[PDB]
């Protein structure tokens, strides 16, 4: 229903695009838009990334200089420090604008109300659902990739004619898929993966090791070679991506199939209660209050939990094994 | 403990017979063919025989391979090793005054489903690898890990065989080889297929069923974030080659902080899950669950593919790939 | 939705192979011979054969019969069908190019105990009827209900057969036919024999064990009120004729008020009894319970008669029938 | 294990910069000037300066002092050390090639609130003493205990400094010095101010609130038995001289038996109180609780003073001291 695959590039012919940020994002969406023939500029603080970006012909300006030069901008800076740069530099300028847009990449700072643009402005979202550099490994092929789209304010009548038209210029369409969503759904799916099935994976290996070694008499050097020092995860995911999450398992054996399914439906009702509680804790914005306060205090907890992980009983006896193998490692 | 090398000299004058020619047969066979070792093959005559007839091997019947040789590698599955030991092979091994029997994975020994005689030496060589990449890793000359173990020894040299085998299947020198048992491997090679495999698939199934049903989300987008992307295919490449707690410097703090605060918040539940799942295996209460299913007709095994492959998630995933250009089943 | 009629020509010009001649075999058999149709009768040779040879039918052996015919009605139980498909029939069915295998109870398909090949059609025709009365009804001319379903179709005409068979077994036109699956066939045909059958027998056993041993009642009277009378037939005949909430006007309000006030007071308990009993069947965790019992020697099945048939209730029941003149136990 | 002595030459030939002149600054300061050592005294100028200029010391401003010297003893609280490192000092320390920063309480390091650079050594020297009695002890000649630790070393001599400092502050030889970390420094220094301090004050508050309001007791007597007398000091002086399980022979059996029978009856409850109170510190979930309070305006710390100082106990205590002649509240 909401599938979107093609859209014209005609609105932007005659409009300036101001890229913001030149991190490991800006070098991708800007370049794919440069060799697609659109007058585009760049804005950053001056560091190694400007000197790099000075070696590429880009018309780098200061930030507030670009955002009075241009017509639209792709605010490709992290979800951490977009608040300071909108509050301090940019937003006192946008009242000097009357026909303008502000294209975001991660809506953590909109759906939770941390930033509030005015009403004479259009806001949109263009989120690559892709690692970001693999795009450059793929865009040469002419095969695009998925994106996401959304709107907060449309005080110009043509928010969608911009958003649908942007994705055609960053190598996403025609050739891939473009999906229609909001910011409120953008931040949830972007967060619920970083809260629910990521740590519960790392939380099990930590407890399939702490049970195999300290209780059941197992060699530490072997316990890791079965969990996550082999090509299991490195190729379980490639198969899930290209075949089907419930269609790869014919490749494995029945002893691997039967034990999986009998225990997947046996624990669907105790990760449900983990996720329901972890989504209500985000839908209500009770995570921004947790993460926005940590930046004020000095990162006191974020500093400790690295020193428990990186000094535990697993990493200690893992760090030696890679020394006994010869990997590229700490 | 670790072994990193051992001479191939015990196995210059004895016959190796590999059984099975499947995902693992060709690779431990071919590598030992190019390493100067008179080796043979034994199987039923089928499509895997036919190319194996096109490869110069002495592909023979099973019990003829085992009156011929004194050593063999029984690379057949953990399911139907029992039928072939009780029926075809084991009545022969009484007629072998000395022999060695090299298993691959010890699901059929540590649980006592098979019991070789006492005039025999049992050993173990388990590739901890994907299986096919080993051949690409034989050409390179970079080996891979293995596991070793013993059930019964009546030669004083159960180890000089096992250590010396792994030198000849492209595992060492260049990789390592770790010392374990059958009892320890059938746990690690099962407790992965019980604990962190399903609880992964059990969360996506409930991070979707909560997003579409209760929170008003597009189905086509819910899949593009979880596991239809390039994400999952490279968070493993980094965990494998950098460190499970050292990839995270690449992500941002919004991705690091939410992870760690919730990993230590749930270590006391997946611990409580795995304790139950290990006691349900250490006591052999899984072989009784899996050996009975084979005897009934696979009745539960047949249903649970029919729920997974007809659920609310796969229905809308099976179509999104049609909107990308990938196959369907 | 609702089927009422279909042709009969898709089966004319073709042979039908009746398998089994039990208390259901003869019914669908004779009705199709009374309709003038070339049908054969495959069986093992016992008293049912010598009977079945006195009835004019042609008998061949099973693997000869299913070869001779074009479709067959495998009217053998759900218990020893697995042995006869595995041993005799199924090695023959690869020697055919179009064929059908008409089942009666799909307990042996939906649970995957049998798996027919790819070049074959599978269907279901379940008489939802007493079975014996159908002969008492074919001498009347009014049909009866059936059920229909498909497991696989490789002819494009899995339905023009199934819809057409039911007209030939005295079910339509005049009754109806309902469209379902095998997966729904076994559930409804099992949820009755798990949920409201035993809970009925489980209450009488506990309305007797409470009236005699705790409240001082004559045993000869406790049975005359529960189930020594035909009053249940006057609840069943009326429920079949009038309506399960319309047979109660015929009773009095003292019988209505106590019923309804307690039907809704316990709907929230038999719900939980049934939810557990349906999840224990949908997942196939009953075939594993019933297919193992056959393999052990029927050890539990043998005991539970000797508790029922030697209990406190049947003892004092078996004598009261001797004190009436009904069939005391053979 | 147990340190008892070390050299003093690694600091001779190098200046020492005393920061802070509080009730701890003067002590380690004067003892090092009494030992004939070139030391300076960096401070803000207040009554502690004018004092500190009357004592002969050289005062410079902070960023002038820490520039002048080679090492410094940052004897300022754990509360406003973050502001002075962030604002003044730390931008200077990149202009040095070898330096040391000797702390006193590692609440501001182990919780990551401060992060010194890579070209710097960090150490810990914690007086485990009242602090004022050290001057009463330096006029005696007997030293006292300390603690030692390291956060980073880039000289190979993080220990020949730390071991050597403690000899210069009247701690060794004659006392001892113990080897620990910052992470253990803050825990033991906090677990005492969380666990056995309040549970003491929490019992007297509930041995008074039960004796007066429920069991009919004179308020003027309930205090004279608990803590109006020096009997606590007669329990503390003896525990320091004799042994925490050897001060009890001096008491009677009625005082011995009731103690021990109830110490082991409640060891399994204060265990659970402390396990929760240590996991709430090891994870740094206290700095997030204390660093936020400073930002809001101290709203809770103002209230909980007004409940204690207006309670039912202090009211009738503040008058009894007026009825004795001790320091009634200022
Ligand atoms: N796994 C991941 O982390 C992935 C994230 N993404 C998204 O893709 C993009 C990632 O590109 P990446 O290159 O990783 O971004 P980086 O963080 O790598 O670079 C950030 C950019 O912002 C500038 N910058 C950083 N901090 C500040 C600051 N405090 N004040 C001002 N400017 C600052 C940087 O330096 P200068 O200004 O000198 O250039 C640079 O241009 C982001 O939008 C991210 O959300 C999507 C997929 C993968
Ligand atoms: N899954 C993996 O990647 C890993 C596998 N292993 C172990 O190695 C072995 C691999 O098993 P798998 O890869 O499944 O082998 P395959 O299923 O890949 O091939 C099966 C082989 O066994 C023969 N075979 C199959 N069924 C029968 C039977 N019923 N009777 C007789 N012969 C039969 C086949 O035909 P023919 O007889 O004509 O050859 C073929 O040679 C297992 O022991 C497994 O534990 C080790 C590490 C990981
Ligand atoms: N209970 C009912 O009223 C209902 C019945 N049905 C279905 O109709 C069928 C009725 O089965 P049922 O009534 O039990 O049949 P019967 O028990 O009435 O008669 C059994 C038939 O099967 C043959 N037979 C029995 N055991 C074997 C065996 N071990 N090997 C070979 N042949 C055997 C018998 O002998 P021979 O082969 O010599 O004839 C006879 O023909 C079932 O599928 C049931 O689900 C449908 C609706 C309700
Ligand atoms: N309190 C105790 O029971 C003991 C504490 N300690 C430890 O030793 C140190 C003692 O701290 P404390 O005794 O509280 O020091 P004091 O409170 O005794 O004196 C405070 C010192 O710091 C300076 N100062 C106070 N506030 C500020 C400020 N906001 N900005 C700049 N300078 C300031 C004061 O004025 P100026 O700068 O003008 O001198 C003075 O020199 C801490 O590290 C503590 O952990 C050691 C033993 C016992
Ligand atoms: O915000 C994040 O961390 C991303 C994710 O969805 O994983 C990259 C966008
Ligand atoms: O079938 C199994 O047991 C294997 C596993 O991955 O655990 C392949 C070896
Ligand atoms: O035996 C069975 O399964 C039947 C039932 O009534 O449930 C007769 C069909
Ligand atoms: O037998 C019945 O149904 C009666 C009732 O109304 O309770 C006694 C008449
Ligand atoms: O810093 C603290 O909190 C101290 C304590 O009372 O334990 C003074 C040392
Ligand atoms: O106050 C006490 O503890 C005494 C006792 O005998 O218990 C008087 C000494
Ligand atoms: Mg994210
Ligand atoms: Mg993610
Ligand atoms: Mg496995
Ligand atoms: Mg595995
Ligand atoms: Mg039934
Ligand atoms: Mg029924
Ligand atoms: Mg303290
Ligand atoms: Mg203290």
């Amino acid at each position: 229903d909401k599938t979107v695959l093609d859209a014209n590039l005609d609105p932007l012919k005659g409009k300036t695009i101001g890229v913001i940020g030149y991190g490991n994002q800006g070098r991708v969406q800007a370049t794919i838009m440069r060799e697609n023939g659109l007058n585009v500029i760049v804005g950053n603080v001056k560091d190694k990334y400007y000197e790099l970006a000075k070696k590429e012909g880009f018309e780098v300006y200061e930030i507030d200089e670009a955002v009075r030069r241009s017509d639209v901008a792709l605010l490709l800076i992290p979800d951490e420090v977009m608040k300071e740069v909108y509050e301090k530099k940019i937003a006192p300028v946008l009242q000097g604008k009357k026909e303008f847009v502000l294209d975001f990449a991660s809506g953590y700072n909109v759906a939770f109300g941390l930033i509030r643009p005015p009403k004479s402005v259009d806001t949109i979202m263009v989120a690559p659902r892709m690692v970001g550099e693999g795009i450059m490994d793929l865009h040469k092929q002419g095969k695009g990739y998925p994106v996401l789209l959304g709107v907060k304010q449309d005080a110009s009548g043509k928010a969608w004619d911009y958003a649908k038209a942007i994705a055609k210029g960053i190598g996403a369409i025609p050739g891939g898929i473009a999906v229609i969503s909001s910011f409120e759904e953008e931040a949830l799916l972007d967060l619920m993966s970083e809260h629910t099935w990521v740590p519960i994976l790392f939380g099990a290996i930590k407890a399939c090791y702490d049970i195999a070694v300290k209780e059941y008499g197992v060699s530490p050097e072997a316990a890791l070679l079965e969990f996550y020092a082999s090509g299991e995860l490195a190729e379980i995911a490639r198969l899930i991506a290209e075949e089907g999450i419930f269609n790869q398992m014919v490749h494995h054996s029945t002893t691997s199939q039967y034990g999986t399914l009998t225990r997947m439906f046996k624990y669907y009702d105790v990760v449900r209660r983990i996720v329901e509680n972890e989504a209500k804790y985000i839908w209500d914005g009770s995570f921004a209050k947790e993460w926005s306060l940590e930046q004020q205090a000095g990162y006191p907890v974020f500093y400790r939990l690295w020193e428990l992980a990186t000094q535990s009983e697993m990493a200690k006896a893992e760090k030696e094994l890679y020394k006994l193998l010869g990997r590229k490692v700490k």
